């Protein structure tokens, strides 16, 4: 059932999602990451929580094109860590496949 006041990451019917960590919300505003995102497509769904943020575009082909982009933009003075909600970067090393 439709749950009010969440932040989560459950398949129940999306796709083009966006995992903005390491946002300096104590500074970045969500217009700064709605904006800002705004030159990666259009956002339909756009939430930053203390910690964090998540960025939902029109279509993934978006999405995936700010996690490559804004990806590692200096706000504030300092690097945001963002990837698709999909493949967690964990364990760099290692063979990576699938």
């Amino acid at each position: 059932g439709s749950s009010g006041s969440s932040g989560k990451t459950d398949p129940r019917s999306m796709n083009s999602r966006v995992f903005i960590g390491n946002l300096n919300t104590l500074v970045v505003k969500k217009s700064d990451v709605e904006a800002i995102f705004s030159k990666y497509g259009k956002i339909v769904g756009c939430s930053v929580h203390k910690g964090f943020a998540f960025v939902q575009y029109v279509n993934e082909r978006n999405a995936r094109a700010a996690v490559a982009g804004e990806d590692g933009r200096m706000i504030a003075g300092q690097v945001l860590d963002i990837n698709l909600a999909a493949e967690p970067k964990v364990n760099r090393s290692g063979p990576s496949s699938g």
